RNA sequence: GUUCGCGAAGUAACCCUUCGUGGACAUUUGGUCAAUUUGAAACAAUACAGAGAUGAUCAGCAGUUCCCCUGCAUAAGGAUGAACCGUUUUACAAAGAGAUUU
């Protein structure tokens, strides 16, 4: 039987569906810092991004 | 080189030369910069696509940015010039209940 809730359950179920040396580490680091410094040069605010980027440098 | 002397020598006679000699005049340019590759413009060609809020096709104005280009520009253009679309955990406590230990 067809109702709107069963349509939206169908839509929800539809849309729901190796560092080995130091140079690979430096590339991972350079790429991630370009990411975070980009999203912080654009939005100077948003302290949560600052805490995540600081936790990244802790890791 | 010029000029004022001061001596000698040639003719001298008060001039004119050769020569030595004291003074005067005139007195510090240019480089931030070496002459083809190795101290720094850049575009353009072959290949792929064929422009944002869309169900489709479009008008735009902004904003933020350690991106700028054309412009005489504080005007206006550059796809509304473009990038924007991701990753997301703790100022962490109170009352009650069920098991372990003392
Ligand atoms: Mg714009
Ligand atoms: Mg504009």
């Amino acid at each position: 039987h067809v109702s709107a809730e069963q349509i939206l359950r169908d839509v929800y179920k539809k849309g729901q569906k190796d560092i080995l040396d130091l140079e690979e580490l430096r590339e991972y680091q350079r790429r991630k810092r370009t990411e975070y410094e980009g999203y912080l040069k654009r939005n100077r605010l948003d302290m949560g991004q600052w805490i995540r980027y600081a936790q990244f440098e802790i890791e």
